[PDB]
């Protein structure tokens, strides 16, 4: 099932995330990843070394030491380096577009979906369920202006 729900301050947070770099499409994600667009979920989301996750959208450290610029290069043991993205929003958003710009799309969706594994087996039922989840979202965010500033959510439960 899918639908709205109104979050308080939510429309900040859009707000910030699109005067930081972000797009419409990068919104869409970060509403499937978290109810406040928010990152003060548990550290690491619960998650170590390559599988921990940082930043409003949830990246996994595997994905963010392979190909982003602020990571590429450092190691598994590094994963708390990871950490700067919960309270710096203009590197969280860009280490996402250029880890998805390096992937690319597909096998960007798979990595963050389902990490190291993902990208051998990238079309899985389950990661394109999460791909048509963000889809739907961003149609509803793209259906009207007024839901990139409001405090409605859009939810899928995946
Ligand atoms: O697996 C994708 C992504 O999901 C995050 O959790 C999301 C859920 O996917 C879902 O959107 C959930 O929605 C609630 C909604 O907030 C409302 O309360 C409604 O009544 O019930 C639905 C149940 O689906 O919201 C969470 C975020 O709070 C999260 O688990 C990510 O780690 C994960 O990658």
């Amino acid at each position: 099932d899918r639908g709205t729900e109104t979050v308080p301050g939510l429309g900040q947070r859009k707000q910030q995330i699109l005067n930081s770099g972000g797009g419409v499409w990068d919104l869409a994600i970060a509403m499937l990843e978290t109810k406040n667009l928010g990152t003060d979920y548990v550290y690491g989301d619960g998650k170590t070394y390559d599988s921990a996750n940082f930043g409003i959208f949830k990246q996994n450290w595997f994905m963010l030491r392979t190909s982003t610029s602020q990571f590429k290069g450092q190691t598994t043991n590094q994963w708390n380096n990871g950490a700067v993205l919960n309270s710096n929003l203009q590197q969280d958003i860009k280490a996402r577009q250029e880890s998805q710009n390096y992937y690319g799309p597909d096998k960007w969706f798979a990595g963050h979906r389902n990490g190291e594994s993902g990208l051998s087996n990238p079309y899985t039922q389950d990661i394109t369920n999460y791909k048509d989840a963000v889809n739907w979202i961003h149609d509803q965010l793209a259906s009207d202006p007024k839901y990139l500033s409001d405090d409605t959510r859009f939810w899928v439960d995946v």
